[PDB]
């Protein structure tokens, strides 16, 4: 079998304080995930503003997550993607030496590689490290789609590519993947449809919502894995509202905003071109939050 | 509190011979559905080439279904919709007059009414009969979408409107619908994702595939309704290839092609503008069919 | 080839209702207004004319009124006669010819999504049924299907009657494609906001929603462009942008009928379900945009 | 101050994994000798994603030196989805002697319109040279709205227009109807003529790597209001304009340049790679229809 990283996972926000990553806060937030039943954390993914972080800042976040998760079952699945293969290989290698348990590698954004290019991109990445590699398909952001065929071919040709984080709002593709390759780990990258993905044999979530509600996302995931579909569906339905409003502006603007409103972070800072939401959206976010029980530290 | 028509349902093809409805074949095909565990049939829907049947033919097909199903538990959910409200109302009242147990009424195509018009459209239809009305949302065909809000208002405001056939490939909307209104009957109008819809609380399917494999579709649906999700998923996975190929060209072109190849209908005859599939797709359909056990008469 | 054509500035006529029936006296008045403002042809019972909700008889009546009202003028009648059932479309085609239409506009089959092959046979059957010009109509946003460039060109070349296409797809690339491979066909704009770009690329006319309200401006635009006075045609197209967009704030013809009502050109603002009156807000928006334009009287 | 007319989005030729610098200059010289008004080093067609910052600087400098003493201007690609990086790239381009910069909308991270606004304002405030916005939603996952383009044009003196690659002539009408002063630049070869005939003032072309003389003639005919001649060229070029997109740009253009003997090797940087054998043969076929100018 392949080595895998599954279960309830959080795409960690990266808190800033006067432009700099807030390291005490970051560690404090990770610890809060762990104490609320989360199985893995993802430093410096999309939700962690990877695009505007430096290479050094990636290292710092990965190291903090690794350190914090040390001596626990919680794994670190490090964001380590790029639209340049040489960069992506480099980032994977670095994540590996910093002690990450695996990497999440987003499909090349902006330059629209062909399916053949995608295949070689990921093959190079997978052959550069010996840790699990999770594909990440989010065509709304990247402008390309890793086809089911390409995903399956990568799973079958590269030993450490074990699955895909799917953020495409396409349940038909999920059926397709698991009908043809049942050894695949399909991971939900879309909070609103966590349950439908899990009930079709998906094996985890990489969640934005779990930043704010780690206990509910882990319970949902664990219920689903336990084949308690009733309880998992109940949680998924009650979370629908917040799962949508967290995208009323581009992620992670709403989640960071909500984290701040909840007193989980000290200051609401983004790195350009991300910025504070409109005062209207700030209100919409504050409105939905107050309808949920939020765990402190 | 509502009267409903749920479970495994077939969108019946309409067989032609010499440019006419083959009335004997039609009755024979329906009997095959009855004997294979189907809970309801849908005469003159999209799969029955409703657009190209005359009024007298609409009648003929509904009567045959009504007469063939009499004395069995199998219901008739008649296709009766139009993009003109006075016509839709007329068809609704005719269907009831012919003895249909309920109606399936497609959102107005081509003229793109606003949500207010959709509401009034369906309110008028629902008030004209005293049998169950199921909404039918299929944006790719109609050019419009019944919003979740409109769907829920109609369900709550109109006594006989009891659910929606969703054919939009949007599992997010399905979560949305059942989270805000858990009492409605959400019916799958998309074969490949039957299981996901049912596993989220959907209560039936209106299937194209069941023309060919009524036993497998009824078993899938009944397993899911019995909360045997493992066996429902198993069947949905096996069906994925044929579910997919049955839409390689616009339905009902592939399903009729398959029915002809299976020897279930005499001729592969369509009414223009529908026609035989491409020879490439014909081959694909013929190949995919080999993997399944098709029931005869 | 060398075909019989119907081109120039054309209006997709609205169908005024009074008390749930077609207002026939009003229909005639609106057509006279188009004629006197330089319009080259009128299209009775198109999408803008709420074709979907008219009866076969009302469809007849509208064509007859258009035919009688244009009699003795240079203005031609290009009757809507589309359907998603080929036998019905053939019937509507013969219908229109019999009632004196100079040509037909035939929309691509909506809802049932025929293949390119089925589209070809659909139009071939229609073309062979009458001896008057046939204009194709591609509006994918409404029908759920697109007639490809290949299919349009094949139809143009194989069928004597088919002389062009009304394109409402917002895809200027396809227009380039069409006229690059088949420079003999009449490409007609069915998208008002972009009449000028279509005309400047060799398009030969428009079938306009906006001309219902501003027939003098649309006809001026078209003739400037047809005379290669492109700078003047552009000026008008830019001036018309505001109203061209607002007329689709809700589905055509809800906004145009509302505007005709607001201009005092029709007696009542009535639609047939599932179409209905616009929201109060869009009513206000239409009213405000209209104030920037000179609207010809009766 | 502006940069308009017929412009080329330069491909970046590789040799043994490195930028072939001699080949690069020779290509730019060929563009100059065929009537091109400006060249765009290291845009999307130049595989900007896969070049290091030093390679970026090198291409810009080679463009600047090669254009020295001619009327041809250098509009440098300097976009990024991180504002701190975009500003840095812009400032480097300026100190390398670029005449202006072409700055793509932040890709992947989907900024809000307010964020795009602050992003571009910061870029524009960082240099005193002209700045051309670049809208290509298909690649970035976001769109600079017409309102945002107009605000930025009006609020920042040196933001002078937008390269539009959205395949949406309606937006082009909207832009020039509400703000005619801006320079609308076609970023989509197949519809160069329609954009120019509506008041566009230039093209940033993929095709002109291969056929610089036809693209510049098209553009110049259009600017001279000779629409008949501009259309005729746009129509002739339609086949090549489409086939150059049968796979993601710049895969086809580089393949064609290779087949034409204009660059030495058909070499990309991953995740880009050679086209399929089918597309390769299709590209070869379409090329036979056009006269490809030499050096």
């Amino acid at each position: 079998d392949k080595n895998i990283i599954i279960g309830a996972m959080t795409a960690l926000i990266t808190p800033f304080k006067n432009g700099k990553v807030d390291e005490q806060s970051y560690a404090r937030l990770i610890k809060r995930q762990i104490e609320n039943g989360i199985d893995a954390v993802v430093p410096v993914g999309t939700t962690g503003e990877s695009a505007t972080l430096t290479h050094e800042e990636h290292r710092t976040c990965i190291e903090i997550a690794v350190e914090t998760c040390k001596g626990t079952k919680v794994k670190v699945l490090a964001g380590a993607g790029s639209n340049a293969t040489h960069e992506a290989v480099g980032l994977a290698k670095f994540a590996k030496e910093h002690g990450a348990d695996g990497i999440l590698s987003v499909a090349p954004f902006y330059n629209k590689p062909t399916q053949q290019g995608l295949y070689e991109h990921y093959k190079a990445i997978a052959q550069s490290v010996d840790i699990p590699v999770l594909l990440y398909n989010v065509p709304g952001r990247t402008g390309c789609e890793i086809s089911t065929d390409t995903i399956i071919k990568l799973f079958r040709d590269c030993e450490n590519i074990y699955g895909v984080k799917e953020a495409s709002g396409n349940i038909d593709k999920c059926v397709d993947l698991l009908a043809h390759e049942p050894r695949m780990m399909l991971i939900s990258g879309e909070d609103a449809i966590n349950y439908p993905i899990l009930s079709n044999g998906g094996k985890g979530v990489i969640s934005v919502t779990s930043n704010l509600l780690p206990d509910m996302i882990s319970a949902l995931t664990h219920f689903a894995l336990d084949e308690n579909y009733k309880e998992a569906k109940k949680i998924n339905d009650e979370l629908y509202n917040i799962n949508k409003i967290l995208f009323c502006e581009s992620n992670p603007i709403p989640i960071k905003t909500a984290m701040y409103l909840a007193g989980l972070i000290e200051s609401l800072e983004f790195r350009l071109p991300l910025c504070s939401p409109s005062k209207e959206n700030f209100a919409k976010i504050e409105e939905v939050m107050k309808k949920y029980k939020i765990k402190g530290f």
